[PDB]
């Protein structure tokens, strides 16, 4: 492998595990359209198996981006609109705090400030109608962003109504499948286990715990191989056979809103390349602009995503005009600031 990725990508990431004391760690750079992978550590500590190229992490709110595109699948498809009312396909949904909030607003955490969890205690689709009927908004709808798991759950989980098919079924058939994630779950087979890796929370071996809304806005657990693979896709989205699929990356890639110098997509948020460094809290409510209409994918951005679950930490970022990207995987959910500053620092010496 080059060594300039070879030795940009250890002299950043090794001090980043000790300093972070993360188990073990996956990073994939796509150089010119190729990957180049690297694995440190362990996915399991007690019984001593290494990170591989085949180990599944779990994404935690990464898996956003493959509900943003699937949601933009549907749109391209013309099963939705991000543009209609979340009641067209929810009409149960009868609470008149609801008039006006569209799926666009779900799906870019705008619809008013929907909370960050859904509660715990909310088990079937009676108690997730029960919940949205009755929560009540802080703000008009396009008005403020406030990150929310929740509300673009609730934009998957609706996105995939008209197809007939679960919301696993339409991922699987519509995304995982045609760009060949193979190695890529909602739920992890029993014949995966073997290469699924705990998480570390405090030093105990961790699992994600079943929720509601779990696969739409952070349940799928993927390797590195899958994840250079998503990232080749969302860099070149021309290079897709499947024309809706195409468009729906694209579509996630838009920019519809924007607070300070970030922009936010369908699952992605992008800035402008090149990216102030220092430009890249439990709950951050922030007033939007409207982006009158979305401006279609900037090939001159840094697009990213952070995740986290209990018990791992998750990045990815790319930059379309130089055919560059990250992925960095971990089994520990460590600070997302030394996340950013690691992928910069390696994306910025190969620029
Ligand atoms: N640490 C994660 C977060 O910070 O969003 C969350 N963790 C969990 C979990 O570990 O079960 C579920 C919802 S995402």
């Amino acid at each position: 492998a080059p060594q300039q990725i070879n030795d940009i990508v250890h002299r950043t990431i090794t001090p980043l595990i000790e300093q972070q004391k993360i188990p073990g760690m996956a990073v994939a750079v796509i150089y010119q359209g190729k990957p180049y992978y690297f694995t440190w550590g362990y996915a399991d500590i007690a019984k001593k198996q290494p990170v591989t190229q085949q180990t599944l992490f779990e994404l935690g709110s990464v898996s956003k981006t493959f509900t943003g595109v699937l949601g933009g699948d549907a749109i391209a498809r013309g099963e939705i609109k991000l543009s209609d009312p979340t009641t067209k396909y929810w009409p149960e949904l009868t609470a008149k705090q609801w008039n006006g909030i569209t799926l666009l607003h779900l799906a870019t955490y705008t619809a008013g400030g929907l909370p960050l969890q859904v509660p715990d205690e909310v088990k079937s689709s009676s108690d997730l109608l029960r919940f949205y009927q009755n929560w009540q908004p802080a703000w008009a709808p396009g008005t403020q962003r406030l990150y929310a798991n929740s509300s673009i759950g609730l934009f998957g989980a609706l996105a995939v109504k008209p197809s007939g098919l679960s919301f696993e079924q339409a991922m699987q058939t519509r995304v995982f499948q045609p760009l060949k994630l193979n190695h890529t779950w909602i739920n992890v087979p029993p014949a995966e286990e073997k290469n699924y890796a705990w998480g570390y929370r405090e030093g105990k071996a961790v699992h994600v715990s079943p929720g509601a809304l779990d696969a739409e806005a952070y349940g799928v657990k993927s390797t590195i191989e899958d994840m250079a693979r998503w990232v080749q896709s969302n860099l070149k989205p021309l290079d897709i056979n499947e024309k809706t699929l195409q468009q729906g990356i694209q579509l996630a890639q838009s920019r519809y809103w924007q607070t300070g110098d970030m922009y936010q997509g369908l699952g992605w948020e992008m800035l402008d390349w090149p990216v102030n460094p220092d430009s890249i809290i439990a709950l951050a409510a922030r007033p939007v602009k409207a982006i009158t209409p979305p401006t279609p994918a900037v090939r001159a951005s840094w697009v990213h995503k952070t995740g986290a679950t209990g018990g791992f930490g998750s990045y990815v970022a790319f930059i379309p005009e130089k055919e560059l990207g990250i992925v960095m995987l971990a089994n520990k959910n460590y600070p997302n600031p030394a996340r950013v500053d690691a992928a910069w620092q390696i994306l910025n010496a190969l620029q």
